[PDB]
């Protein structure tokens, strides 16, 4: 049971050991394609690559590579696409993936500039009169509207396949206050954001996998996905005790490496899941409490 386990680990102060063991058990699969010479410039970080078995292939005869993985959670029946922050040369690929995978939402857990360095390209339009056109993938992207909150912004975008002129609505959820290798202000702050994504239908099975990313697409992205999945699992069963957080993370790591970068990010995952359990268990009011505590206004 996660809560008793949390108190135990917290009391013993062994989060570092717990986290280290997970890393020791983490799966190791080939990343041959990611390491191919022609893809070097398609990778942001040398040591963060997608496993060949779960990588997302771009539907193009030229080069189907993109540093992105499909985290297909069988038991929970939810899939996510974890990817790195797109590079200046991979923004068109990023949107090609969103189109081809039929994703409705994109969760950005990082900022374009963090710690004096550019951790992601500005792959989306910031002004409605300034739409973006990715000639390479033949896609056009337009900002339609945006809801700016204190620690996050939700943007409504329109992605158009210029080739077929088909149009789709993309919801962009941008958490702006989550430090790399850091954690959210509080479980309330995180859950308020997670539930904002849930309510949009972006995580629903009637859409392609939600695209989740940060700079590397593993730390903050891993934390977001683990919490959501653990909440989903106990939801379908309405049984919090049936969920084993560490086991869930290990299964996720069979699809992409390094999910959850710090022992504190793992610790926070427990906090977020424990708190979120309240809602899952029939206390819908907590959702409003999280909104208050998040100070989104
Ligand atoms: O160069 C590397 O080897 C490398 C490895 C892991 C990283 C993890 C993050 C993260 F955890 F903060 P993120 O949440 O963006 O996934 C950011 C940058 C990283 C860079």
């Amino acid at each position: 049971e996660m809560e008793k386990e949390f108190e135990q680990i917290d009391k013993s102060g062994s989060w570092a050991a717990i986290y280290q063991d997970i890393r020791h058990e983490a799966s190791d699969f080939p990343c041959r394609v990611a390491k191919l010479p022609k893809n070097k410039n398609r990778n942001r970080y040398r040591d963060v690559s997608p496993f060949d078995h779960s990588r997302i292939k771009l539907h193009q005869e030229d080069n189907d590579y993109i540093n992105a993985s499909l985290i297909k959670m069988e038991e929970a029946q939810r899939s996510y696409i974890l990817t790195q922050g797109p590079l200046p040369n991979t923004c068109g690929h990023f949107w090609e993936m969103v189109w081809e995978q039929k994703s409705r939402g994109v969760v950005m857990l990082n900022r374009v500039m963090e710690k004096g360095s550019l951790k992601c390209a500005q792959y989306w339009p910031q002004k409605e009169e300034k739409e973006m056109i990715f000639e390479d993938t033949n896609l056009k992207l337009t900002l339609i509207s945006e809801d700016i909150k204190s620690y996050y912004t939700v943007r409504q975008l329109e992605l158009e396949n210029l080739t077929t002129q088909e149009t789709r609505e993309i919801l962009h959820f941008h958490y702006t206050t989550w430090p790399d290798f850091g954690v959210p202000e509080s479980p309330a702050s995180f859950l308020n954001f997670l539930f904002k994504v849930r309510e949009s239908g972006s995580l629903s099975p009637e859409h392609g996998p939600v695209v989740v990313h940060c700079s590397a697409g593993i730390g903050r992205s891993g934390t977001f996905c683990l919490a959501d999945t653990c909440l989903l699992l106990m939801d379908k069963r309405k049984d919090p005790s049936s969920v084993d957080i560490k086991k869930v993370l290990l299964e996720m790591r069979k699809f992409r490496m390094g999910l959850i970068q710090t022992a504190d990010q793992l610790r926070f995952s427990y906090l977020a899941v424990i708190e979120g359990a309240k809602f899952i268990m029939g206390d819908s009011s907590v959702q409003d409490q999280w909104k208050e505590l998040s100070h989104e206004d």
